[PDB]
């Protein structure tokens, strides 16, 4: 009688049980990640829901998943047979925001753009741009720590969660981390959320951290090679210049070709860099950045002076996957290595589909060494599936070889359950087993994923 | 028979028992912190001899609590009778310096100073700046989080930490976090040690995240005021203005005395002293927030020396006060929106139980640092002032302030500490040092009770 429980406790408003609603809400964005018809999708009306819900859950011991936009890309928010999908779609509010204390206050259902277009009002701006920013939630932001693309001057999501109110347990509804400029009044409970993919509670309020707008001019630094090796030797080349570039992007053919296409290419590599410096502080810096893609391979290597040529090049960037999913299914990875094997890398990708004769496209946040390999999976030809899960599995293991991470800001979810177990390793594994046990003694939230518990 | 197995875990020079030795490990510059004498006092040399005394006392249960430069002001290094100090002086070696990455790896002995200065050879630059770093340990930045002057702008020490090796549990040799630029993988472990203060584990290295040197000339904005209420409102004013300085301290007339007859080197009630790292544009807009508020002597300086000078009385204000005698310090951090307000509070407090209470406060961040000096035979001065101590907790964290900004609760802040949290919350620090440390020998009993 769990939806007799649920109905009886928060209305039947809150309940979903029709099959065919119930499809959309049990799967994310993340193709071949595996995903079950779950017992109800509840829709919470405020923190109060969220609480019964758990609390029901807890003592009848169903496993619980929160659930965004459902745009994640590894199945973090895949449900279960039998789960119970929280869908924050009706806690899309933001409740404030400080000026003085510069600020916002918003619950887990509000949309990433639309946080910032509202922030810019009172000459605030919130960071974290991810390429899904148009729909994805902040709830998915802050349990994914997700990342964007001026992340490289300007740190990813983490470093903007102040505080928050989660619901965890049996079900209790607890206010952890701050809210003032300083605090370290216990443990950094907040932060441990962050990054925790829902597996250890339900964010019902979050409280993050506010900048001034950067009111400027965007100088463009655009950059075009014939190879992912060269290109990948220049943007190590700006990092070792001692240069932190506002932006620094790497597109390479097979991507912005099919972006055309879909809303209508000097190289084979393109790498998109700029700055926002003020006045000829900027000026200055962006001709550095010119120098260091010419120095090094360079073709087509110019200093845009145009405000809208440049800005369509960067739209181009964040339509590469929506643009490609169109095109048929849509294999990612996201590996993140040091700077300085962005070269090996490049080259040790493009080298890993030579040997299964995979093409794989190349997009990847070159300011952090955060690689994107995207590979379009033809239909019918089940032995280039085939090819590609194997090549799935030699940049993963190359990239922890160079000393990377699994993921960089997708989040383990389960399609990278495997070479994230091989980085942390026994003991770091342990170590979540025993956090997750003793913050979800009923293990419901969100049960086996990232790491798996026995 | 504990300390025989760590001597013949360890070897003898690396373990010391004279107890005329072992006082000056067992209790940090937090005066009236209890602290007891300790079993034995542990140098180790490198991660093997800190894997080692962690097994040896988990086996047993025997509490081990880690030690740095001893300069903690909450009590969170004082040892308990029968502990086990490890001391990390040993452990002082500056191990990588990537340029590339623009990283650099530390040991938890080195000292914050000197790992500034050191980055600064590359070009680089190490942002968090406590007023102890001349010798404090980044081993205790990490435990404690610390801040520093210009934390306003540009963090704290966990904002700047990418990953850690750590001896957890039986004593199980991990390395939590990342050493890249971003990293998501699991959970965020190497957060939940900053702030830990030793408590579910001992941080034997740390990868830290570096900046370009600034390289510019700073605009340093120096303003005197008769009252913490009017300045309190300047304050403010460069809040209201959208203004986001790089450096903003608040220090009272006793804090300047002490300076100045100690250093013997020179008006005001406060000095307000802001500063820009732009520019100058924006450090004139904040000169005319001085005064626009009760302004004496408010002058935008140009002399970047004269006002150079200015900060050293800032960061020498506790060392020239604790030469005084007996400095009890409180560290309270609210919503900048209520700076003025909370200004005005503390003097009440002072009026109220007949207490002098000297203000000098981080006004940017809304952390304040109240500081008592305690005269010697007068005991009722000393109960007055620890009421007057839960009257400004108290009022911090009714107007949404929290107990402990940069300190640390450790254990003369764990009344205040755990009135903030509220059970739930304290539930949960006890089940996730459990897991973490099912032996429970790590710093057991600062922060939060084991009960
Ligand atoms: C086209 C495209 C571009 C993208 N670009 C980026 C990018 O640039 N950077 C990047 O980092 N990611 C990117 N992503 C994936 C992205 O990380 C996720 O979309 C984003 O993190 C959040 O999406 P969401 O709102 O749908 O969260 P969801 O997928 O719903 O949820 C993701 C995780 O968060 C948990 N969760 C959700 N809500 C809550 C809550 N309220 N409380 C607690 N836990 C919760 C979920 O259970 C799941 O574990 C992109 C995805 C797409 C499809
Ligand atoms: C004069 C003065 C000025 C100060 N100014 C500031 C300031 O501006 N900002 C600020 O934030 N703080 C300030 N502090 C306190 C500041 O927190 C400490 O100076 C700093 O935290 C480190 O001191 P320490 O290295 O001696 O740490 P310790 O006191 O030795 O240790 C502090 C806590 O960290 C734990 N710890 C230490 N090392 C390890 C380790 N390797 N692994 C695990 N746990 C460990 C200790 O056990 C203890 O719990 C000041 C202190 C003084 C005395
Ligand atoms: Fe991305």
């Amino acid at each position: 009688g769990v939806v007799e429980e649920l109905v009886a406790a928060i209305g039947a408003e809150q309940v979903v049980t029709d099959p065919a609603v119930m499809e959309g809400y049990s799967h994310d964005e993340a193709e071949w990640a595996p995903y079950d018809a779950p017992a109800a999708v509840v829709r919470p009306r405020d923190t109060a829901d969220v609480a019964e819900v758990v609390r029901i859950c807890a003592g009848r011991g169903v496993a619980v998943v929160g659930r965004g936009a459902g745009t994640g890309l590894s199945g973090a928010a895949n449900a279960g047979r039998g789960w119970v999908v929280v869908s924050f779609e009706r806690m899309n509010r933001v409740l404030e925001v400080d000026t003085v204390q510069q600020t916002v206050t918003v619950q887990p259902g509000v949309v990433n753009d639309d946080l910032r277009a509202r922030v810019a009002q009172d000459g605030l701006w919130y960071p974290p741009d991810p390429a899904s920013s148009p729909w994805s939630t902040i709830g998915g932001n802050v349990a994914t720590n997700a990342g964007g693309l001026c992340c490289v001057k300007y740190g990813v999501t983490r470093d903007y969660v102040l505080g928050m109110e989660a619901v965890v347990g049996s079900g209790e509804v607890v206010r952890l981390g701050r809210t003032t400029a300083k605090g370290v009044t216990g443990y950094d409970l907040a932060g441990l959320m962050v990054g925790s993919e829902g597996t250890l509670g339900l964010v019902t309020e979050v409280t993050l951290r506010l900048v001034p707008l950067r009111r400027g001019v965007e100088h463009t630094v655009v950059g075009y090679f014939d190879s992912l090796t060269d290109a990948g030797r220049a943007v190590a080349a700006v990092s070792a210049a001692g240069i932190v570039p506002s932006a620094l992007e790497l597109i390479d053919r097979f991507c912005l070709q099919a972006v055309d296409e879909w809303k209508n290419a000097e190289g084979e590599v393109l790498l998109l860099a700029r700055s926002d410096l003020p006045g000829t502080s900027g000026q200055e810096e962006a001709d550095r950045i010119l120098e260091c893609f010419e120095k090094e391979k360079a073709v087509y290597a110019v200093r845009s002076t145009d405000e809208e040529e440049a800005e369509a090049l960067f739209q181009a960037r964040r339509l590469a996957y929506p643009a490609l999913e169109r095109l048929g299914p849509l294999l990612t990875e996201d590996v993140c290595v040091p700077k300085a094997r962005v070269p090996h890398m490049l080259e040790a990708i493009e080298a890993a589909g030579e040997r299964f004769d995979t093409r794989i496209g190349n997009i990847a946040h070159a300011g952090d060494g955060n690689l994107h390999p995207l590979f379009i999976v033809p239909a019918g030809d089940e032995e280039a599936k085939r090819r590609a899960k194997q090549a799935f599995e030699v940049i993963v293991d190359e990239a922890l070889a160079v000393g990377g991470t699994v993921t960089g800001e997708h989040g383990v979810g389960l399609l990278k359950m495997r070479g994230a177990a091989d980085e942390l390793g026994p003991h770091v594994l342990a170590m979540h087993r025993a956090v997750k046990g003793a913050l979800d003694p009923a293990g419901i939230f969100n049960p086996g994923k990232v790491f798996a518990l026995e």
